[PDB]
């Protein structure tokens, strides 16, 4: 766990799509999810297992 972990479904407002991870706190877990590029947030792996390394354990 760490304080970024916080940061929501962040996309960010850019017209990309970018496969990667981040996890939602509102759940508490990682799902993968298209990020844009733009705007994002600390919440996003390009694994499953960094955020799950990084939030979970």
């Amino acid at each position: 766990a760490a304080k970024y972990c916080k940061l929501p479904l962040r996309i960010g407002p850019c017209k990309r799509k970018i496969p990667s991870f981040y996890y939602k706190w509102k759940a508490k877990q990682c799902l993968p999810f298209d990020y844009s590029g733009c705007g994002g947030n600390a919440n996003r792996f390009k694994t499953i297992e960094e955020c799950r390394r990084t939030c979970v354990g």
